[PDB]
DNA sequence: TCATTGAGCAAATGAGCAACACTATTCGCATATAATGGGGTTAGTGACTCTTAAGT
């Protein structure tokens, strides 16, 4: 738990292994999240007038 | 008539600036098979005081 603990690398390492690793596949799921988030932000940008006749 | 004092002046040298042109430094950026939880103390202190905490 939350003892006496003062190094703050081992707190890093406490507070890191919360998260698990990423399995053969799940990375390319979260780096196509990623790139539907930038293709959804350059079609939410595209239509915007000022923008183009920048 | 000439030495002495009061004032200044052209010229030579030292310092430096202003704008521009070339160039040696320096920094932002990129590496695509796979790589997925760390070392390193202090070890035969002593005595005393202050605070916190279980025990009564």
């Amino acid at each position: 738990e939350i003892g006496r603990t003062t190094d703050p690398v081992r707190m890093y390492m406490r507070e890191m292994g919360t998260v698990e690793l990423l399995t053969r596949e799940g990375e390319i799921d979260i780096a196509k999240r990623i790139e539907d988030g930038i293709n959804q932000v350059q079609c939410s940008v595209a239509e915007y007038p000022e923008a183009i006749t920048y």
